[PDB]
């Protein structure tokens, strides 16, 4: 019953809608994980649930100013635990987000990722390394490897 | 409604359509740069970039946001003679925005079989791996 | 709202009929830098990008796919009589109304339709300025026949 | 339950973090570990880049002393908590010095019973192993473990 | 007309030649640079751009035009043994405009069934494949003595 | 002319008195700056020494290996190396023994010598010397285990 | 006239003086003489020492000075250096091959060696830069 | 006494000075003095060492100076430092080869041992440059008696 989710460190609410987050409920978070020093850049971006998802390394860098790689990483840590819980029921019509966790509950990080690719459960099979580095965003190769290996073996009949 | 005309927008109709989307900001840029519908459709993130100075990666993905909505819904009829915009939408609705890519380069569906990967992405400017592969799949099974 | 002439013998023109197109197509900007370079037909059938940013000082990219927008319309219904005598533009042309275009990049080479089965992919790309992937595979398959 | 003998580095916040690197002799440091906000996790996955670049250190002499204390942490370290299927006891069965790669096995999400499976460039890559060596010891032993 | 000996040309028959092309401009460059028939012959897009000062891409294209005019219409004669400059010509009367080239690396008709089509670009510089193509297979299709 | 002397367990004063004894005092302020001890002396690179240590010339890195080289041939690893691999490169040819501390440092033992690549003895072990690599290597593979 | 068998491999830096100014190369005395070029340095020149070290800018110059230094070759006396005759083996061949002699002499091929030559080392140990000419270098060579 | 063939390896700074002088390179016995350059650096120096170190700012100068180390290279006395005689083994081969004494020995290789030196070898460790050089030296090696 590891569930520290019902815990007082964890970011409130639990179990958010970030596709379909706002500005507004951006910035909250960023006060929530200890980011309101970059408040003001996110809000000038205008950084809304479906940039903040689709965020890279070098737009935090450029676009948001967080020079340093150690802060980059707090940063993403943050995003992975909040891409791990999110609801992505508005854009996750085949539950890619169920399949991602069956694997391992901390690919359902992932799911965003897949789905604005445009992948579903059925052209999951499909799938190549290249499209899970380049078009997927998925940056470790053990989790690539992981995830094409059960793409392999589904059944498409 | 009726889906607008794009590809044959000119440069007060690109300028109404960047006040609607509120990029009001970049409307000299587009007017010095004389951005018409033909030119809209074919834009390139270094043109934004370069030519229209839109610095920041983030605005720019604001902006292909909102043009892939344009692209999604406008009116090919002119320049797609063999509807390939209805070809695209049945596989995926998110596919007709490469209708433009495609008839630019004198494709039809009659000459859609032949295309390779490499000639989609460079050629017809679909920088997605897995639109390419499915759009590529579907095209060979059609023949 | 086509610029005139029609079908115009754009080998032959000299830098005042470069001029008188330019003005046509409202690139007027850029009359001086077309006459201080001394573009002639000849010239502007074989302008590069690199050419037009550099020597011509158009330093915007959409500007120039502006002025190759015009220049591909100009390439696609010039008449080449002069300098293709194995007709070469109608072979093009029956392939694809768009490929005509084409024409000069082919006979500047010393192609004629008797040698067109021989050509490459490489030759047609940095000889012919065939840039296009699409537009290079149709022609060479159809060379490939005859 | 006071002090432990080896540490839950894992764990540890950026006053331990802080602590640490007093005793160890770069307190000169401890300002920019602090702006920088390293707790275990970070301290636990820091790299030459980061070290040199964000933190300041631009001795390679300097972050070879800094590693050389950082590499004996890790070795000894407790990592329970993020360890379900006890690699640490794999990896220092093998060799007591590379249980030091733990951490960087159970961050990209290896266990046991996927180790069969890993190949010499995850190794390098995602787990940090910088010794071909270590990496080729660590290979061949994965290669004799059971998977699912 | 007559055709001129243009690899036995001075300085001052190249001064001459830039004069009637329109390129007086460049006479001064050419003067200092003391090129002569020789150079001229030879002369590539980075001699014309660097040591002659011909800065843009499009004047370096008018040049070369009325290079290869000349080129075409050369005597080669007294550096031509074996006449390549009409076996050249009788391909197609462009391609004479190679026969410096090939003469410069000491082929002739005899040895040109051997040459490959590097030789032909890095030695002979023969820049157009398409040319290089025909001029290779016409080669292979010789008297093989 | 030190004998058996623990550079593995120096401490930076007895770097210091050897940088005085091999003529390179104008050193140890560095040496002392950067607190090199033995363990760091018997790792260091010419790049750390060229960057770090302000010893700009090619030349005077050259005669600064020659020393340390010597002094890895002369020195007591007992701490480190258990399997005394020390006498077993040695054996093989006295200039071996420098080579020492590269293989323990990498957890390397007469046991497991034979399965190191030619590329980790170079990358991992820092042995330079191609044909000294081969030779180890070689060895390694005849040598008799328990 | 034009000299007959000099000895070029024995010269000395006088006599490369008197050689730049006989062919128009007066303005480049100085830098030669700073340079302490003889006749083995001469004969051994490169683009890049050229360019660099002599202070020949232009490209167009380095042609002249290098066609100049072709016909020097062609007709030069290397007995000194070729014990085998070397000069009179590439010269049968083609007379514009006997430029190449002080390139393979200086290497330590003599006749009996050549026959191993690879088409590497004619390029880089030799300095034959012309692909036609290392190619019929290298058939004679194969067939004597 | 005066040797012949001088015993370059065991040169000490002021030899290495006198050599300067005597191959007309006195410009530059300051730069060696203050390297510290004695026989065995001199006879191991590079291209590098020479532009950088010695400031050897010309390729000319630096070929004439390679001219002189090289003969000086090919009579010297390598006696110990040449256990194995590799000097007269290379000399029998062609007298030029023996320039290459030191870069063999330097590597701890002898007569016993060349059968098993690879081009790689020649090239990178023992610094033999000439293609030509470095496969008649090879395959003479292969076609010893070991």
């Amino acid at each position: 019953r590891a569930l520290r989710l019902l815990g007082e460190e964890v970011p409130r609410p639990i179990l958010p809608s970030v596709p379909s987050w706002k500005e507004a409920e951006v910035q909250t978070w960023l006060q929530q994980i200890g980011f309101s020093k970059y408040c003001e850049s996110f809000r000038e971006q205008q950084v809304d649930g479906d940039l903040l998802l689709r965020l890279t390394e070098e737009e935090l860098q450029t676009d948001l100013g967080m020079k340093s790689g150690i802060t980059r990483k707090r940063f993403f840590r943050e995003l992975t635990e909040l891409k791990t819980f999110a609801n992505y029921s508005t854009c996750d019509r085949s539950n890619l987000a169920d399949w991602l966790g069956s694997l391992d509950p901390r690919f359902r990080q992932y799911t965003y990722g897949l789905v604005s690719c445009g992948l579903d459960r059925s052209l999951l099979h499909r799938v190549s390394e290249q499209q899970l580095l380049e078009d997927c965003g998925i940056h470790l190769g053990v989790h690539r490897a992981r995830i094409l290996t059960a793409a392999r073996e589904m059944l498409h009949s």
